[PDB]
């Protein structure tokens, strides 16, 4: 049972600008997704300060980076607060319509693309390197769901029957054919050290066979 939704016109426009604009500094996608994970971890930590049972779904607060060269995927896993189905449909828990407007007004006033995260829409920088993005998420108050989009104006949401997650979010980047440098250990390490070296949660880069 798969539900298909249209992106709001402003989000479709942002996504097409990310995909079509010539812009060589693609590595910022990983900074933005790690930042989103750190925000999601801060939220479940804050909730747990007054209600410890919010961590019954998992006490460890961390970020894992999982490259898979056979599948040509880079997966960013966090054990943050996760998203409900309603959150997924509402632009993955963002204020993407007003954020896109503020981002585009900022660019007209002298910002560049790499400030995208300041406007709350850093998630969509995934499309700098991915032809398809899958988001698996589990929030304490809802069931496990899978969101998916190859851009083109639409996304799908379905109940996820895969590996139970406990709590958190998994962003699976199905990489473009010419973007496989982001699966190499030395390249990922370089980017994490350059852009994410002070994130307050452990970031573990998995290795492959
Ligand atoms: C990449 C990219 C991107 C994201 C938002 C807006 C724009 N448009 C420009 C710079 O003309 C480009």
């Amino acid at each position: 049972e798969v539900e298909t939704f249209a992106f709001q016109a402003e989000i479709a426009q942002l996504m097409s600008l990310i995909i079509n604009t010539f812009y060589s500094n693609k590595e910022i996608f990983l900074r933005e997704l790690i930042s989103n994970s750190s925000d999601a971890l801060d939220k479940i930590r804050y909730e747990s300060l007054t209600d410890p049972s919010k961590l019954d779904s998992g006490k460890e607060l961390h970020i894992n980076l999982i490259p898979n060269k056979q599948d040509r995927t880079l997966t960013i896993v966090d054990t943050g607060i996760g998203m409900t189905k309603a959150d997924l449909i509402n632009n993955l828990g963002t204020i993407a319509k007003s954020g896109t407007k503020a981002f585009m007004e900022a660019l007209q006033a002298g910002a560049d693309i790499s400030m995208i995260g300041q406007f709350g829409v850093g998630f969509y920088s995934a499309y700098l390197v991915a032809e398809k993005v899958t988001v698996i998420t589990k929030h304490n108050d809802d069931e496990q769901y899978a969101w998916e989009s190859s851009a083109g104006g639409s996304f799908t949401v379905r109940t996820d029957t895969g590996e139970p997650m406990g709590r958190g979010t998994k962003v699976i980047l199905h990489l473009k054919e010419d973007q496989t440098e982001y699966l190499e250990e030395r390249r990922i390490k370089e980017i994490v050290k350059k852009h994410s070296q002070f994130i307050g949660y452990p970031i573990t880069l998995f290795v492959e066979k």
